[PDB]
């Protein structure tokens, strides 16, 4: 087989992934997002997306501790450290989105 | 720590799934969710998203044979089994809407 790094297998597994990221759009418009994420994602992949969510809403919240934050979630610090790098690496429209959208949750 | 198999990190991986599958929900409807998938997701995982749906829309079409489903996709055997399995465990409603969207599509 080809290597994972070549462009063309960049290519093709970008194609897939918008192919993805529209059938789950339709999904969603079709209320299917739920039954349609048990198909695709395994129990684990789902654990760690909530996990994920989780670190990302208390980074930016900035009111636990890293500690804390091991310990609500069962998350290592390393996990922890890797959602704050991810934070960083995003757009800041979409960090500020976020921040927005938790304020207002209040 | 708590074993990953009780009830109680059942549910706590439960809630968050729905956090984060709520948080998607918003950021299709703002046109943020390829920036927050794009945070929330490596690009193995999109990578693999992108096979498995490949591989649903081929078994549902039932147009390839798995060797050529494994040669197009560049995905072993197994994992186009787990995905027919996969789909065979999910509700008929879903997998007829998926018939339903692909057949349109064409
Ligand atoms: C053709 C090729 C050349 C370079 C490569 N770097 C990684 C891989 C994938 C795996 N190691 C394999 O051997 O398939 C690979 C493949
Ligand atoms: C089929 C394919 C496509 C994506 C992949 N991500 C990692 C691998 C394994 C490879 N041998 C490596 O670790 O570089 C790999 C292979
Ligand atoms: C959190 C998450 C989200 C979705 C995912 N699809 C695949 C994986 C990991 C898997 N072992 C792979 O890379 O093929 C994965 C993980
Ligand atoms: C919030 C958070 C927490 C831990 C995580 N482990 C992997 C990811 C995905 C990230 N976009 C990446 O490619 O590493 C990630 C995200
Ligand atoms: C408390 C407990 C009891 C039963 C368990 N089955 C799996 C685990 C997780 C891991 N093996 C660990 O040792 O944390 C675990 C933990
Ligand atoms: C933190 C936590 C939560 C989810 C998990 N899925 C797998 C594991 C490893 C564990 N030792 C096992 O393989 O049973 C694990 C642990
Ligand atoms: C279409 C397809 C192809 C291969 C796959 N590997 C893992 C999954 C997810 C499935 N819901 C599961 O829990 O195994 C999956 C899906």
């Amino acid at each position: 087989q080809q290597s994972p790094y070549s462009a063309a297998m960049a290519e093709q597994r970008h194609q897939e992934w918008l192919r993805f990221v529209d059938l789950l759009k339709n999904a969603y418009q079709n209320d299917l997002h739920l039954p349609l994420l048990n198909l695709m994602l395994t129990p684990d992949e789902r654990e760690a997306l909530g996990t994920r969510v989780r670190i990302v809403e208390e980074l930016l919240r900035g009111e636990m501790s890293q500690r804390e934050l091991k310990n609500e979630l069962g998350a290592g610090i390393a996990t922890i450290t890797r959602g704050s790098n991810s934070l960083k690496a995003a757009p800041v429209e979409l960090r500020q989105w976020l921040e927005e959208v938790l304020l207002k949750s209040d």
